[PDB]
């Protein structure tokens, strides 16, 4: 689901729940 955290959902994988995936994936609220 995550991306690695702190990487951009892409190369790796998608996003996790809540991230963002705009430009980079990170926990945010």
């Amino acid at each position: 689901y995550c991306q690695k955290w702190l990487w951009t959902c892409d190369s790796k994988r998608a996003c996790c729940e809540g991230l963002r995936c705009k430009l980079w994936c990170r926990k945010e609220i």
